[PDB]
């Protein structure tokens, strides 16, 4: 249930194998959660707490959320995507690390340290020949990687430099991000902490949305499904920001449903109160911009959804 | 000598581009025998949109050229990181391609002849060929239908009036894709005995 | 000082906070001596300012507001979609 | 109520907590300011005064009053707004003071 008013807890009283997670403004933080075991009838106040990590949104979801629409932000975004998983951040700044141990420091106090080696630094960074990591960088990290990548140019003399005109041009993005940080909506819903494992194999991007979302729609046949209910409650929610979250959820659902398969499918219930508000984007009236809903419906018709 | 292309804003070897592009424009150089990747379409468009002589008597990859195609390359690169993206077609190429200039001629004629029956003298091992097209979403089927109709109409016109064998087409749900030059076969079915 | 300024300003316009008690119940505004091409913009600005102030009133401390503005079509040409589509949701 | 015509004052005859506000330049500055409470009868003798400071225009309403395109003109305005902590004006001049050097 994609609960919007917060009333379905009463309806399913006494049915075993249920769980309901409530999201919103807790009156008091200091609380302890109690869990329920097999066989017992499900009652209220028995659940497991789960927040919204910004990691579990999808890389394309974050890219669309940022909506890069400037002169030199998309190549910077590609450089970040090719190099954001090979960085180390400790509470003050993001710094690189090669396989040999060499590190590069990114500064925010307006110092031009090592402005001539940036050519080799970015060459090796794009070539992806550095040391890996096991921590997901925070959302604040991308605010500086794009800015630093987008102001690199070479004149007749070798090397690169950072001019003040580039800083002024990228100033709107950093300033608007800082202003949005001084608000009450983004941080109250999305948790921009940053952190997570980086299990190797070359399929991390796919596996992250493949196996982690099994918490939503179950695993392959042969397991033991103790839970059969998953509800996210947003009884207080802004109608302006709901379409973005729901579109991201649908985009995530589209790819997992394709990988769901035939023999590994279960009956599914989708609740969409006032779906007409967020089914279509305001500027997506052309039939070439709908690859989520129709594909989702086709996959569901094929494989029991 | 070679020449490297850069998808990002690398500053390495971005000075002597105008001379290379000017020499390339006269199409007097040598050809190749390798199929390029699918994603390489946008870089040539960006180069065409950015290459010029700088105002201060120079040359540089100005931001005015990359921003022209930036919205397009946004969805081009976003589509390249999709799970369903490689469930239909492989985008590597680099196979065997014998010389003769039939890159489009053979891959049109032979394939199109196979789709809609071979000519006289060739044994046909199948009569009712069923294709499980459930893997391709309805977001691109009209394009394929129109392209196939336009392709096979041209060969039918030049295949001769005597060689028009009995042919019937089965295309379910006409209401999704039936709304000139891209549906010549479907409209002029009787003209080509299809 | 922004909190101090907003606390000073929101008072006496549409009431006081939950803790305080409002003495007045009817608030008449007199704007007879002002041109018709300069007052509507200020009225719309005040409307938007009070709309954005309402956000931190939440639901526990937000007392539902009553609005009576005469001949609003001058400046009503987000501004009206949001305030009227989520108004019942946030006690408007 | 925001009475452009200021005519509802006659329509609130018999309400204990009716308060009147006047906007516009005061014809006589020497007039004092009155504070009220609950229970007092409303009449023309009693009135209250209030004005909005220029800083109360906000960050969104004022920029949307002229509602210009937010592509190239906004950065200058945001720089002017941000450069309010480094700004001085005494009679007609602009001078910048940071420290002794």
């Amino acid at each position: 249930i994609f609960d919007i008013n917060g009333e379905y807890a009463q309806a399913f009283t006494g049915i075993p194998n249920v769980k309901h997670t409530i999201l919103g403004e807790s009156p008091n933080v200091d609380s302890l959660e109690k869990k329920q075991q097999k066989g017992e009838l499900y009652s209220e106040e028995y659940y497991c707490y789960k927040k919204i990590p910004y990691q579990a949104l999808g890389f394309a979801g974050l890219i669309k959320l940022l909506r890069p629409s400037d002169k030199t932000q998309l190549p910077a975004l590609r450089n970040a995507l090719s190099a954001i998983n090979r960085t180390h951040f400790k509470s003050r700044n993001i710094y690189l690390e090669k396989d040999d141990g060499e590190t590069f420091l990114l500064y925010d106090d307006c110092r031009d340290t090592n402005q001539s080696k940036l050519a080799e630094w970015l060459d090796l960074l794009r070539r992806r020949r550095l040391k890996r990591t096991n921590v997901w960088p925070p959302f604040k990290s991308l605010a500086t990687l794009v800015a630093e990548f987008g102001c690199v140019a070479a004149d007749r003399s070798n090397g690169s430099k950072r001019d003040a005109f580039g800083f002024s041009n990228v100033l709107p993005l950093v300033k608007i991000i800082q202003q949005l940080a001084e608000d009450i909506r983004f941080k109250s819903i999305v948790n921009l902490n940053g952190g997570g494992e980086l299990a190797d194999g070359g399929t991390h991007w796919d596996k992250a949305m493949s196996d982690e979302v099994d918490y939503f729609f179950g695993k392959e046949k042969g397991q033991e499904n103790d839970w059969n209910v998953h509800i996210v409650n947003m009884k207080n929610l802004a109608q302006d920001h709901a379409p973005m979250l729901l579109s991201a959820l649908l985009e995530m659902f589209a790819e997992i449903l394709f990988r769901r398969g035939q023999e590994r499918s279960y009956p599914t219930v989708l609740l969409l109160e006032e779906a007409h508000h967020y089914l279509r984007d305001p500027y997506a009236e052309i039939d070439s911009q709908i690859k989520a809903y129709e594909r989702l419906a086709k996959e569901g018709r094929k494989f029991k959804c």
